[PDB]
């Protein structure tokens, strides 16, 4: 999988959008696997998490820190974070000024590849992105 090909024409998409401010801190939730088959998660993950932190300089919420937010909100400590009001809660504690949520779905040798960036303060979709990812 070509994770960068995918991932950065569409983190420099949603730079360029409106109401998306490079150097604030995001959250970003770990991709999704909605294929047919397995998908290493948090190797697509890391990816996305270097093109945010190289393009537009974001200060990214850590992994550690997500953790500790979860226990303080009592989710169990593996929680996905799937649901918009648990990325919601946990982002207003950890400061967050944006939640980034993505996934990879259809064919497993095949993926699409979808953003969507919300603004914590207010809960709105401000930005959204679909890509394929290739080999």
């Amino acid at each position: 999988y070509d994770w960068n090909g995918a991932m950065q024409p569409l983190v420099s998409k949603m730079l360029q959008a409106d109401g998306v401010t490079a150097g604030s801190v995001l959250l970003v939730d770990s991709v999704n696997n909605r294929t047919n088959g397995s998908l290493n998660a948090n190797e697509a993950t890391e990816t996305l998490r270097n093109a945010l932190a190289n393009n537009g300089k974001f200060t990214l919420v850590s992994v550690q820190q997500l953790s500790m937010a979860k226990q303080q909100l009592g989710l169990s400590p593996q929680d996905s974070l799937g649901t918009r009001s648990k990325a919601i809660g946990i982002a207003r504690n950890v400061g967050a000024q944006y939640v980034l949520y993505s996934s990879a779905s259809g064919n497993v040798n095949a993926p699409a590849l979808q953003m969507q960036l919300m603004l914590v303060q207010t809960g709105e979709i401000i930005w959204s992105g679909k890509g394929a990812v290739q080999q």
